[PDB]
């Protein structure tokens, strides 16, 4: 566990599921995704004051360009 890589848990069409809640995919996002991520994603901070103003399909997003630019540590 000391350095491990974000391996996603859930898929695109899982987070976009309306099932799935927005609070624990930011937490996944700000758990890994470095300064520079959640500044850019406003993801950094209080996951409920982020989650009020954040909109799944902006989370989904945010998830995907992660991965794609290794913004994560």
């Amino acid at each position: 566990m000391a350095a491990a890589v974000p391996q996603r848990a859930w898929t695109v069409e899982q987070l976009r599921s309306e099932q799935l809640p927005k609070k624990d995919i930011i937490k996944f996002l700000q758990e890994h995704g470095s300064d520079s991520f959640l500044a850019e994603h406003k993801l950094l901070g209080n996951i409920k004051n982020v989650a009020k103003t954040a909109n799944k399909d902006h989370l989904v997003t945010a998830y995907n360009h992660l991965f794609e630019t290794k913004r994560f540590k």
